């Protein structure tokens, strides 16, 4: 890390907020918090705007789910239609456990690590320059949101 500057502490979920700079290659988004014991799922959405009707495009939907053995669904929403799901079954998330999510923006893809260990990759389907909004929804508690540009 270093260069990480945390804004937003303990936001009310759902949280929707504008990202303070363009997500150029090398940028980090760092989200710390924990999963409550009654959690079915939560999501971190990198969005093109904050429109609700029509629902803003989600360039990167990062969606841990905890039913059964749990997983992480990643996907992209365009014109309120979901695309092809990229499912990661080796999920490090567990109910009643803390996490640090680090999303690293590369030229061709996102690289995501959780609690210091690599978790997944997701190739860009929308140009990252169109991402200006971070949403966090569902059953999750967030201590901090920060960025490293
Ligand atoms: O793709 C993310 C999107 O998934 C929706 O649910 C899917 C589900 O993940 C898939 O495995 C199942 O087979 O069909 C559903 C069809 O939409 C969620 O409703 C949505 O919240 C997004 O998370
Ligand atoms: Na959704
Ligand atoms: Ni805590």
């Amino acid at each position: 890390l270093n260069n990480l500057q945390n804004i937003i502490y303990n936001p009310v979920i759902p949280f929707v907020g504008t990202i303070p700079d363009q997500l150029d290659p090398g940028t980090l988004i760092v989200i710390r918090g924990h999963v409550p014991s009654d959690a079915d799922r939560f999501q971190v959405d990198l969005q093109n705007g904050s429109s609700m009707k029509p629902r803003a495009d989600v360039a990167f939907h990062f969606n841990p789910r905890f039913k059964r053995a749990g997983c992480i669904v990643c996907n992209t929403l365009i014109n309120e239609k979901w695309g092809r799901e990229e499912i990661t079954y080796d999920t490090p998330f567990k109910r009643e456990k803390s996490f640090e999510i680090v999303i690293m923006v590369l030229k061709d893809k996102f690289q995501v690590a959780v609690n210091g260990k690599h978790t997944l990759l997701y190739g860009h389907r929308i140009g990252p320059e169109k991402i200006d909004t971070l949403g966090i929804y569902g059953k999750v508690n967030i201590h901090s949101i920060g960025f490293s540009f």
